[PDB]
This record gives structure tokens, C-alpha cells and sequence, in this order.
């Protein structure tokens, strides 16, 4: 059997420490249910961030296969930030299959692919959710060139204007093992999390995305297990 199954799995296997545990089980539990104890759990992965590093400014997060559960530790994890009081901006970096606006119910006519080549502006990109101190940079519209726009200097640019006024950035991504966008993104984001599915992955396959994360420059903070 290949899966990593706990903590011990993790630690043996990747080196890494288990920030937190997700159980299996309408999406924003941090906001619509403050009081469930996976709402906890969510605050218990802010903190283990937070004694992971230095601190973070800049968060990418990411899986080595699609369905981990990246978008939903994204959304989450970034409302524990906000109303910890601190000025947060998801980023919703899967500019192949985004997710962020579904979840955060807003709409996703201008987002980060047109803001990087300049068909949109920041105040037009850029919507205030309905947590306070909670901003939402949505992917924008598919492009054809993914790889190309992440790559790009005016992306690299707003990640640094950003940074000047959030506190906090949380950047969605698509798979490792999937495509290189994650890896990409390693430039202008050093710090990050992998979510690993407990219940369905392969010890090899999480090996190899920390092995790619790692070499594009990556700081894995630690592992998030999700459908325990
Ligand atoms: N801890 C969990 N328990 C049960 N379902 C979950 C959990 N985390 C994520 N899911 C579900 O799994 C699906 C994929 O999660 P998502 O975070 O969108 O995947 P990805 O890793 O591709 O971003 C979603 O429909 C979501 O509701
Ligand atoms: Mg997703």
C-alpha cells in the first residue's frame, strides 16, 4: 500500500510536519459555522504557520493531484487570517479550472489573468468578500497561455505592490503533478503548503510534487491532510 496515512507517514516520508487535519463530512465552515470543530481545526492550521517560520507574508497552496482539497484549505485558512484582523488577499492563481469565485460567490469577469496584461485594473480586479478584511483577487477569464502570464514581469510587479498592503496573501494553484503553474509561481511566492488527500494518494506522487516544489525554489511549510 503507497497511501500516507497520518502524521507518522508524513514525517517518515516527506519530512515535513502535519500543520493540520481536516475531517471528511456550505464550503466557508471559518465563516457560516465559527463554532464547528472544523472551524477550530482551521484556526489550529493558522497557527502551526505561524510557528512554522521569520513570517508569512506570502502563501501558495497546492496539492500533487487534483480534488485534494487546495481551494477549500485556501478559502478557509484565509478567513481565519482576516478576522484574526489582518488585511488578507486570496489569490485565486488556478487560472485552468478556478474555483475561489464559486466559493466566495463573486464574479469572475476581471481576475488576475487580465490584470497581469492590463485589461483590467487593481480596483477592478481586486472585490471585498463579505468577511471583513477578507479581499479576493478571482483567476479572471481562461486564458491560452497560463504558463506564460504566471511567468510574466507584471505578475511578479502586482504580487510586490500587493505585498506593500496586505498583511497576508494566499494564492490558490492548480496540481504539481499536473501542470507547472505551481512551480511557477515559486518565484514570487517561496512559502508554501501541501495538501495531501488521506484517503486517496500515492506516496510516490507526493514525493515527487515536493521534489518539484522544493526545486523551483519552494519553503514547504508543512502538510495539510484533508478527509481524514
Ligand atoms: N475535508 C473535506 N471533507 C469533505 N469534502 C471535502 C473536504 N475538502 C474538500 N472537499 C470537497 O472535495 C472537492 C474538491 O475540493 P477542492 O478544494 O475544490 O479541490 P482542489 O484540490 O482541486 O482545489 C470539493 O467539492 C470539496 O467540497
Ligand atoms: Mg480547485
Amino acid at each position: 500500500d503507497k497511501r500516507i496515512k497520518d502524521e507518522e507517514d508524513v514525517e517518515k516520508e516527506l519530512g515535513l510536519p502535519v500543520l493540520g487535519s481536516i475531517q471528511k463530512f456550505t464550503t466557508l465552515f471559518v465563516y457560516e459555522k465559527p463554532k464547528s470543530t472544523i472551524s477550530e481545526k482551521f484556526r489550529g492550521i493558522r497557527s502551526n504557520i505561524m510557528f512554522s517560520k521569520g513570517e508569512v507574508k506570502r502563501l501558495l497552496v497546492t496539492s500533487e493531484k487534483p480534488g485534494a482539497g487546495k481551494s477549500t484549505v485556501v478559502s478557509n485558512v484565509a478567513i481565519t487570517y482576516a478576522q484574526a484582523g489582518y488585511k488578507t488577499l486570496v489569490i485565486d492563481g488556478d487560472m485552468r479550472k478556478p474555483t475561489q469565485n464559486y466559493i466566495f460567490n463573486e464574479q469572475n469577469n476581471n481576475g488576475l489573468s487580465s490584470l497581469i496584461i492590463g485589461r483590467t485594473t487593481m480596483s477592478e480586479a481586486i472585490t471585498s468578500t463579505e468577511i471583513e478584511n477578507l479581499d479576493l483577487l478571482t483567476a479572471g477569464p481562461v486564458p491560452p497561455n497560463p504558463s506564460e502570464l504566471i511567468g510574466s514581469e507584471r505578475f511578479k510587479e502586482l504580487v510586490d505592490l500587493f505585498n506593500k498592503r496586505y498583511d497576508i496573501i494566499i494564492v490558490d494553484t492548480p496540481p504539481v503533478n499536473t501542470v507547472t503553474d505551481a512551480q511557477l509561481y515559486a518565484r514570487a511566492i517561496k512559502d508554501s503548503l501541501l495538501v495531501i488527500d488521506n484517503e486517496k494518494n500515492d506516496k510516490n506522487e507526493v514525493k515527487k510534487a515536493k521534489a518539484l516544489m522544493e526545486k523551483a525554489g519552494s519553503n514547504i511549510l508543512g502538510v495539510i491532510l484533508n478527509k481524514t
